[PDB]
């Protein structure tokens, strides 16, 4: 499926999007100069607070997007997870973890990836340490960290699926429902995907209130 835009305000430049200073000297380094389609229309929304539906295709910068949003809001001198990200992969989970990092690394951000498999137990061992700022996983090895209550609830104010339709295609519908339940019900919601099937748009529904929709065409 395709959803109707409601919000087209364009943004063109990252110097008017009220940034934190170490956040823009991150955005620069990372190698933008311009916001791309993507940017120009969804940052503002999401550092607001906005529940936001994002359709857009791969290599739209759709990633740094959510990043800048995320990094925007987060308090850096509150040691406690602010902020949950949901991949459908191991692979796009660890992309955005250093994505995250990149574009936070004049700040000190901290982020993890709970993906389990090969190392799974110093990634464990790492949150019992200290809790990062921003978990980026997939939905089983959330839901489990959360149930095994390695992971607090109590901080997590933003919560961001990426590439939902894959999500549900891969069987993790119930986790992710499971893991919406955990927060609280007043967690930001911003969900991106490149299709928009009838299971994507339920969560929609279920999980956010009025929500920005945002339609990049390809
Ligand atoms: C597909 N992409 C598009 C991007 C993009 C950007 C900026 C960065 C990325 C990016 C960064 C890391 C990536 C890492 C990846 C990847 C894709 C990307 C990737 O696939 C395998 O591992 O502005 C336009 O669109």
């Amino acid at each position: 499926g395709v959803i109707e835009s409601n919000w087209n305000e364009i943004v063109d430049s990252f110097d008017d999007m009220n940034l934190s200073e170490s956040l823009l000297r991150g955005i620069y380094a990372y190698g933008f100069e311009k916001p791309s389609a993507i940017q120009q229309r969804a940052i503002l929304p999401c550092i607001k607070g906005y529940d936001v539906i994002a359709q857009a295709q791969s290599g739209t910068g759709k990633t740094a997007t959510f990043a800048i949003s995320i990094l925007q809001q987060i308090e850096l001198d509150l040691k406690a997870t602010q902020a949950l990200v949901l991949a459908p992969t191991r692979e796009l989970a660890q992309q955005i973890q250093k994505v995250v990092m990149a574009l936070g690394d004049y700040m000190g951000a901290s982020c993890h990836a709970c993906i389990g498999g090969t190392n799974v137990r110093a990634e464990v061992q790492k949150l019992q340490m200290e809790a990062p700022h921003i978990i980026v996983g997939t939905p089983g090895r959330v839901f489990d960290m959360l149930n095994r209550r390695y992971l607090s609830p109590k901080y997590i104010k933003m919560f961001v699926l990426d590439e939902a339709d894959e999500m549900l295609s891969r069987g993790f519908k119930d986790q992710i429902y499971d893991i919406f339940q955990k927060l609280n019900s007043n967690t930001q919601v911003v969900l991106l995907s490149a299709t928009m099937p009838s299971d994507v748009l339920e969560v929609t529904k279920k999980f956010m209130r009025d929500p920005i929709r945002i339609l990049v065409k390809k």
